[PDB]
This record gives structure tokens, C-alpha cells and sequence, in this order.
């Protein structure tokens, strides 16, 4: 029956990977819901790992893959729990870094696929930092 392996890294990655598949079709709502359940249904360690896999999608050279993550980032935050919110803010540079993501004019679609990424990034920061007011440590 049971047997070891190098680590439970596949379970976590599989979820994010499937909602960030290399397809232009918008990821189905039902798959997003499952992540939002697993997030609260798991310990905060899993929420940290989830965040890492999300970030690894911004690195994918494809424009589409980035956008898929951008919408998930905002769909997930605001429901999955507050832990994912704080951890996502810590690595939010990736989203801001896309406000000017021109990529390359895809010969097929005509610099369209890359808009989507950049567009969603603005909406995504508004979800990570979905805080009207806040606080922070003293400068001295």
C-alpha cells in the first residue's frame, strides 16, 4: 500500500498547475473553488507552499500562464483565509512587475495575450491589498 517518495510537492503543485494550464481558455470556476477549500482545510504550512507554487507561474515565459495566476491570486484572496493574504503581500512584487509587461507581440493574436496579464495585475494588487486602512512598525 503506502510507500514514500521525494515529498508531497506534487499534490500542492498539481492544483496551481491545472488552474494555470497552457491553454487560452479561462480556467473553470469549479477548479478554483477546490483550491479555496484545500487552503482553509490545510495547515498554514500548506498555505505557505501554495504561495510559492503561485509565484513559480509568473516565471513561465508564456503570457497566458501569468494571467491565469493573476486571476487565481485575486479569486483566492478574500475567501481562502487571511494567512494567504499576508503571505501573498510579501511576494506581491511579481504582480507590480507586470504593470508594464509588454512581453512580445504574439504573431497570432497581435500583442493581445500579454495585455490580459498586465490588466489583471492592477486588479490583483487591489485584492492582495484589499485594505481600506492599515498599520506598520515605527521607522525608529
Amino acid at each position: 500500500g503506502s510507500s514514500g517518495s521525494s515529498g508531497e510537492s506534487y499534490w500542492r503543485s498539481r492544483m496551481i498547475d491545472a488552474v494555470t494550464s497552457d491553454e487560452d481558455k479561462v480556467a473553470p470556476v469549479y477548479k478554483l473553488e477546490e483550491i479555496c477549500d484545500l487552503l482553509r482545510s490545510s495547515h498554514v504550512s500548506i498555505v505557505k507552499e501554495f504561495s510559492e507554487f503561485i509565484l513559480k507561474r509568473l516565471d513561465n515565459k508564456s503570457p497566458i500562464v501569468k494571467q491565469k495566476a493573476l486571476r487565481l491570486i485575486k479569486y483566492a484572496v478574500g475567501k481562502s483565509g487571511s494567512e494567504f493574504r499576508r503571505e501573498m503581500q510579501r511576494n506581491s512584487v511579481a504582480v507590480r512587475n507586470l504593470f508594464h509587461y509588454k512581453g512580445h507581440p504574439d504573431p497570432l493574436k497581435g500583442d493581445a495575450l500579454n495585455k490580459a496579464v498586465r490588466e489583471t495585475a492592477h486588479e490583483t494588487i487591489s485584492a492582495i491589498f484589499s485594505e481600506e486602512n492599515g498599520s506598520g512598525p515605527s521607522s525608529g
